[PDB]
């Protein structure tokens, strides 16, 4: 049922059918914390790319035979094609450098290479997990490299396109609604007019600024630690490895990775993760506000605001029959709340490096990838199932527009602030219209009032 | 423009502004930590130091290690600090050494020099009361600064914060009783729901503050424990036997508050876990207050194009441009204080994790953030109570219109016709712009008699009859 | 491979073999956010208890036939026995009330009950998901009730016992090490002596205070919303239902649940979750400090502090051969960092209720249960694989103790601060001992020095 | 004494000699929250700039007479010259739009202008606070404009120069110590060598990245809301106002302000403040790490690491005579902890806009300005009083370098990982050196050991 594998600390019984070896099995047993195998699959995929890249670079620089490169490459291709997912059983909550997941890659690739070459599991592998699979490497540069590959891939392939898709919908709605005049609200109180398209133009601008803020963070994020080995010096790397291995990662992923400018910064900190996550959090706070506005505007349908109609996707209540809720808005606001807490966790962890190494790598990686993924997923969901189908509730908009006492603001440059205030305050106290009191107070003729107070003329242009 | 005199410490001579009662170490700190506004160390911490330094002198004299003549001069100088006569003798910032050594020595130097002058001496002479050997006898910064933090924190919470939250809680409970018969429409997800009384809604706000008051009070047993007697590392090195309990007796006497010595002096130096504990309760209260304030501004929104179920006091003009606008400005002040308290909770929690070995050296930043939360919650609860909550009234006609309009009054039919048939009525009323009663009858799903029997808003605010 | 199910909005194609129905399938398709089936299994278990209790209470109060109660109870028992885990496909990131997971329970119970009774999956069930399984209920009171059952269960059955286990080990170490005199460090700089036992007594006291702080929050947490229904009024509940259903949940769970004192507070807020999570976060900040001290004390083995030995459980490096790291300390500090962020999320969500309902329920539930579980798991792991095996490095401790020039502090009450500062500065300049310079300057005699500057006598008050 | 002033709500007793009027006095009395006059003076200063700019733009566009512009400008110049600081008594914790502080500017400028023109305080001003001083404006566009002027000025005139000053010191130290070989530590355990200069080069690179990250946020922060008025539409502004007023603000400040691209974004959000603050917070988490490392490196003198010598600026203890602490490091770590909490507050508030206006403006402004100023001040302090004076403790560095068993890593490419592990583990078990055991195990000759295990050859790539 078990076979014997060895590391420098002794013999370990390993499930006889699994490709991992002693150090993986120790970690599996010694860190029973949270759900099994919680290390993000994106980190394992990133490891497949960088272990293949290291083997290719080592062979080009004359320190690894091509025959060993090809076996390592084949095992990495299998990991990448999702053939060995059950060979990675380790948790986030392991050593803070990710040594144990690095050794999980090294052990699985070594044993699987042995079988690819015609051997049997339980035999000494032709490929050594440390001397061959890990040649010219440490956990300390490989794990950060996996974090930046996985982070950068998710942001450019998932998060940015999802935010762009929603931004384009909001901008399309701003144009669709450019002639719908509604009442502004400030402090939640009745204000002066704006178009529903103007209001949506603010949401669209928020996401355009957010996109720029995320993209600004990509030059730091594309920098890879690989080549810094144990402490950042590149001890035991061949001359030129740092640039050559970054070039192979860029080729295999199709993404613009470069070697990190300062390998001490790249090991002792995750400042690039802090930087990019700050921009994800900025987008999340903007999305919170947009979602919250859309549910306020949709509130009702009879006893709220009710200025917009949203798609009705599912029953909203188990007890209130026929109720429908702004449930896509709720998912977005909850995802935003999660991203803010993830920012606390990443910022705290990012302060806590000691000397040559930040040992909070897995918790920073898992929180980062959750934020990037959930922002991408909820932007797509919100776009598909809410934002694309928003329409005005025109009769309700018109009533709420004509009802505002703060249409009196149009009179300021004709009669002055104090006189205009007396009209609005008198209408409020009496339950009357602005026009009725402008006339009764002797402050504006009926004729001037009708010329001077026109909501369609109060929206700029 | 300054005249000077020479003071010295173990590192050398320092030029000190000639008429100031502080000495070499205060003047070093004043010059070496030009961080934020001058004199930012909270006055409540200086006041707390006045109490504990006087207590230490009384205890030391009772335990035979300080002459009564020196206790008396130390007490006179402490009484001047407590009388707010020496505020200009405390120039140091929050952002100093993280133990507060420099503020401890600010107290020691001012008390030593002011004692010498009270006694008939001249500033510039070596004091008859030594700053380290006499004013600081049986003490460290490491136990005095935490003691000052707990005296100040406990005093603010019991004298200011709790009474202010209690005052607002009582108003909310009074309004829950005042509005017990006012039937309004509930909203869930911001969507029209089933009836509840305005009294019931305010009862929830009142209950939230009752829970939060219990949560703060549960934290006081840890907060009333004082570090004084731990000295350098927690061991009580250089304290007379009995000093820890005796000096806590004197602090309790002078403050009138029930302080006790800490059970574990290592915990009391190496951590500020009591500050983390009590501030988490303040932050709980802040998150409740945010929700209460946000609901009150939603309920008051309009006056014509919002919800407008309640009338709130109109205290000031709301806008510089929109003439006659009035905003729910007390609600805004409360939401902003609550956002501040949550950030203070991040700072305190982070700092509270960062102790090393025998000492947590984030003491001033934990102290300053704690005291800001405790003070702002107290002030904004009083302001909100005085200027908003006591004046809330229902907008009766607007309540009645929004109540009668809800299609979710149909929920009263569920136990009589089932969920699916009730949904048909509400969906059809929605599609046609009609009333529930006219579609129940149009569809033949309910008789007039049963519709009026089963759909009564006043019956929907409790259990089945 | 699909059958047609209906809700009040129309027809839905449902996977033909699944016990869920239209509303579950809509949610599963409309909320493609994060991994599938992310709603915590603890929330589904808590739903099993409360759905069974509601059916039992409804029959007792004459509104649900016993035949329907029995079928609901059997399906709930299967949920509780983890026989139907593949029937709950929905995510955290759904509607913020948990309506869709409530309707997932109601649909799976209704269809499973139909099949238990001899029907075929796909026929309209004998048990209606809204009228029978959900009788006298809303999502708005069931989901908060599931949150409190799951939260209270996890804190009292997992988190508190784990923290108690580690507290007991730290207290035992405080006794084991009571006579080990070591150097204090303040600001990371050499200070005066304390015992290694005293230092561990601090850690043990931190966890004792934290346990009290958690337990103080349990009276609010065991209050259940069940009976508030849609907006807190108990619309469509029989008189007495609130108390009766809480009594059933307390009996089924063996835990002292009661009906909530105020059902408006119980629906419109999750203030009890904020309260209890604040206490978990306090314990987490204490644990971070304890774990960080232990790794600093174990640092080396030759070029660090090195005052303690800890269990060496696994290789530390892929490149530095023979390196071993304080890996259990690292897992605990990373879990602590997670709990602080979870407290930000929970506090932010807790502020954001509107009117009768807080609609951040699933995100508050999932963050809460993560903190409570990870603190339990990491305290057990740390205790087993680190704290139980801590031992002093006897000769290293003695070297660092004898080296501190701040042993001169023992002279203050004999010769004064200034004279002591002179002895320290004289030894430092000359690279001599405190004893040599105290005798050299005639400030203290050999016999007085050897009686007065004894590290073992510097770990308590005078006398 | 008092005088009666009036607003549209009624009569108010105002302190008789003060230039403010009814609305300032209402706010002063209605918001007794925290210490008086807490609204940041940088916001008042930014208001002086923008009110003068608005008057100039209004006169150019023919809606304000030049005689009123000139009086408004003279009063704004007095505010800018810090002559009227006692005329601004309001708190942060006022209305969330800052209406009351906008009206404080309007009232003080109107009344001071009347007095400058030869009138008596308490008469009706020749300049109306709303119709003249606030012509073409709202609180809703003026207060965000004040926020961005203040924020941008503080970042580019204070925060960036201060961080640049420390970055350049850390880069100079990286170069000074480029040949000082010391031991690396990973997980706090003995690792392989790096130069003290390499270690400093990491700190210098962290602040270079953070400076780039702050500067990336400046294009959004330089955008001004002014011209949006009440809801973003520019109601009651003359054609061309938005661009002209920005041009006057840029001229008066000397800073590259422009009008905001979208006035709805500029009123309904403070997303630029969230963006820039996130960058301040990134720098703060880097500074925390740098300061913590410097105190760990300085720790001792005997009980710690003690690889560097730092300036000794003051006594460290009231009780331990001669102790000196890394106090500049402590101030920096405390500021950094403040900045992270400030980021929680700003992020939370940034999410909380409703419809056309975010009404958390004062709390966002005050937390932003505190972060920007404290980062500036503590970087200057740490540079002057610590970083500029760091030097190596040469023999301590050499002892800790030579002591590391992970120097064995030099052998990996000669004998393999497993044989290198056998040498280090055997030295550890026997309490012997790597060299003794490499020879005793027969794995490496003395001559090969001496040629291969050379720390100065382990700080870069293979030859």
């Amino acid at each position: 049922a078990f076979r014997i594998e060895k590391d420098t600390m002794g013999e370990v019984q390993v499930p006889a059918d699994k490709y991992w070896a002693a150090q993986t099995e120790r970690s599996r047993n010694n860190f029973k914390i949270g759900p099994a195998a919680s290390m993000p699959h994106e980190i394992i995929e990133a490891f497949g790319y960088l272990k293949k890249a290291a083997a290719f670079a080592n062979t080009d620089l004359g320190v690894l035979p091509a025959e060993k490169r090809d076996l390592i490459g084949q095992a990495c291709d299998e990991i990448l094609a999702r053939k060995l997912d059950d060979q990675f059983p380790l948790v986030i909550w392991q050593t803070g450098s990710g040594t144990q997941s690095n050794m999980n890659l090294n052990e699985v690739i070594a044993n699987r290479a042995h079988v690819i070459n015609g051997g049997k599991l339980g035999e000494k592998s032709i490929i050594h997990p440390n001397d061959d699979v890990n040649k010219s490497q440490s956990s300390n540069d490989t794990y950060p490299t996996a974090m930046h590959i996985a982070a950068y891939k998710k942001v450019v392939e998932a998060t940015i396109p999802a935010v762009e898709r929603l931004q384009k919908t909001l901008a399309a709605k701003a144009a669709e609604f450019k002639d719908v005049v509604k009442i502004g609200r400030t402090h939640l109180m009745d204000a002066t007019p704006l178009t529903l398209g103007q209001e949506f133009s603010g949401y669209a601008a928020q996401l355009s600024f957010g996109l720029t803020a995320i993209k600004n963070t990509l030059p730091h994020l594309r920098q890879l630690a690989l080549g810094g080995t144990a402490v950042g010096t590149g001890l035991n790397t061949p001359k030129g490895y740092d640039v050559k291995v970054a070039e192979y990662i860029a080729k295999f992923t199709g993404l613009p990775f470069i070697t990190a400018e300062n390998k001490f910064e790249a090991l002792a900190t995750h400042d690039a993760i802090v930087e990019t996550h700050g921009a994800l959090k900025q987008v999340a706070m903007s999305l919170f506000k947009i979602a919250n506005d859309i549910r306020l505007l949709a509130s009702g349908p009879r006893s709220g605001i009710g200025e917009i109609l949203i798609p009705e996707n599912e029953p909203g209540s188990s007890i209130m029959p026929g109720k429908v809720n702004p449930t896509q808005c709720e998912a977005m606001t909850m995802v935003a709340a999660q991203v803010l807490g993830n920012d606390t966790t990443i910022s705290f962890a990012g302060s806590q490096g000691h000397f040559e190494l930040n040992v909070f790598k897995p918790v920073m990686a898992a929180n980062f990838l959750q934020s990037a993924q959930l922002i991408a997923d909820v932007c797509i969901s919100f776009d598909e199932h809410c934002a694309t189908g928003i329409q005005p509730n025109t009769p309700r908009i018109q009533h709420l527009l004509d009802s505002s006492l703060m249409l009196v603001t149009a009179l300021n440059t004709h009669i002055g602030y104090e006189n205009a205030a007396k009209i609005a305050k008198t209408a409020h106290k009496n339950g009357t219209t602005l026009r009725e009191e402008a006339i009764n107070l002797g402050l504006v003729s009926a004729e001037d009032f009708d010329k001077w107070v026109v909501p369609a003329d109060m929206v700029g242009s």
